[PDB]
Formats: C-alpha cells, sequence, structure tokens
C-alpha cells in the first residue's frame, strides 16, 4: 500500500542521536509514536541513541491503516532497527501493546539484540480472533473509543476507528510471534498492567513461560490500565527500563 493522508501533528517518528547504545521504541495497533515519545525523550536524555518509528498506515488516517499488512508494520520496525544498527553496537527494543508484540518479534529474528522490554504485549486475544470467524458481519470501520488509561484527563494520539480488515493482520502477527517465542534468549523485562481492559492478564506470564531467556522478570504496573506509557506508572516504566539498559550494557 501507500499512505494517501499526511502524518498527523504529534504522530511523527522520533530519531535521537546519542551514544553507541541504541533504543528501539515501538507503538501499538491504531496508535502512533506520540504514546511512546515520553519514554523516548527520557532514554535520549540519558545519553542513548533512540528510534521510535511510525508504523505504516499509523498516525495518518485509519483508511490508510486499512490497507496495511502486518508485514508492512514489520518493515516499519525493521527500518528503524537498521537506522539504529548504523549508529550503535548495542541495541535494546521496547514497545507498547502490539509494539510489545513487535518487540518480541524482533528478539525472535535478530540474536544480536541485547534486551527487550515489552509493555502489555499481546500474544493471545480471544475476542479479536473470535471476530474473525465473523468478519463479513463486521462494520468496515469499528468505533474505537477511547484509550484505556486510568489516569484521568490523558489524551492519546490514536485512531477513533479500527479497520475490521486490520484485525486479521494483528491476529496473524500475534499467532506467528506466539509460536516463535522459544527462539528468544535475550534478557527480558515484561511490564504488565494489573488491570488491563485490552490485553488479557494471562498474556504476560504466558510470554514469560515460553521464552528461553535466562534473565527474565515480570514487572507489575499496579496503578495503570492498557496504555501504560501515558498512565500513572509511566515513570516506573522509564526508571526500570533505564536500570535494565544500564545493567546489561555494563555486563557486555
Amino acid at each position: 500500500m501507500t499512505e494517501t493522508y499526511p502524518v498527523v501533528k504529534g504522530a511523527e517518528p522520533f530519531f535521537f542521536e546519542g551514544n553507541d547504545i541504541g533504543i528501539l521504541v515501538l507503538h501499538g495497533f491504531t496508535g502512533s509514536p506520540q504514546s511512546m515519545r515520553p519514554l523516548g525523550e527520557a532514554y535520549h536524555e540519558a545519553g542513548y541513541t533512540v528510534c521510535g518509528p511510525r508504523l505504516k498506515g499509523h498516525g495518518t488516517h485509519y483508511e490508510d491503516m486499512e490497507k496495511t499488512t502486518c508485514q508492512d508494520w514489520i518493515d516499519s520496525v525493521e527500518a528503524g532497527y537498521e537506522w539504529l544498527k548504523n549508529r550503535c553496537g548495542t541495541i535494546f527494543v521496547t514497545g507498547l501493546s502490539m509494539g510489545g508484540t513487535l518487540t518480541l518479534y524482533m528478539a525472535e529474528h535478530h540474536p544480536e539484540i541485547c534486551g527487550i522490554a515489552p509493555i502489555n504485549a499481546a500474544i493471545n486475544m480471544p475476542a479479536l480472533a473470535g471476530a474473525l470467524a465473523g468478519v463479513g458481519d463486521l462494520p468496515r470501520f469499528l468505533d474505537a473509543i477511547g484509550s484505556d488509561i486510568k489516569k484521568p484527563g490523558v489524551k492519546e494520539l490514536a485512531y477513533e476507528k479500527t479497520p475490521a480488515a486490520s484485525i486479521r493482520q494483528i491476529v496473524q502477527l500475534m499467532e506467528r510471534v506466539k509460536t516463535d517465542l522459544h527462539k528468544i534468549t535475550c534478557p527480558a523485562i515484561l511490564f504488565c498492567s494489573d488491570e488491563d481492559h485490552v490485553v488479557p492478564p494471562d498474556n504476560a506470564p504466558f510470554i514469560y513461560d515460553h521464552i528461553a531467556s535466562a534473565d527474565k522478570k515480570l514487572v507489575r504496573l499496579p496503578d495503570s490500565y492498557h496504555v501504560a506509557t501515558l498512565d500513572n506508572d509511566r515513570q516506573k516504566i522509564i526508571d526500570t527500563s533505564l536500570a535494565f539498559f544500564k545493567k546489561h550494557a555494563d555486563r557486555h
């Protein structure tokens, strides 16, 4: 596909020059880099080189999104990875929701990745998969309202509709990332909201159980809902991820 709409203000990808340690920061499904930008600025302020990419058909119009595949989303992630690889010998990947899924995908295909930090990563979503047995009975565009965030008054740049055709794209990505988890050896910290109205809570331990990593931990986000990067536990995510980055950078 090709995007007919322009990037919405605030949805731009961020590229931060820094030292030889890079961080790849990924947003989720119908989202944009706006939800990841606070993490990205924080990691940049710590001296790190940072890339938050814009996934294709994201941050423009959901009509654009409708035409994208999950391979398009991977391409967008891989392009950001490659940008980092030209500037950095050490690269970590972190992402929210489907960005966490893509974070796991990257660890599944690129052994040189030093560590990962998915946030509320989705590998199993019965509701969506259920909607697929249907899908001819679904509206072309589902109303997607609003963002799942506990902290009141918070606004996320994300689409107000989900294309029904994008559902099979995210399901196909989750299925593929699910079966491939055993391939992951790198250090992993899995952030999981206590209450998440979007991704089932059993996703986090499931991921924990099927990756082959020797150094792995689940980290609870007790005051936050699904979009945790804009939520109460935002700082906890940042501080924990910085400590994680430093720790493994020091040990290589």
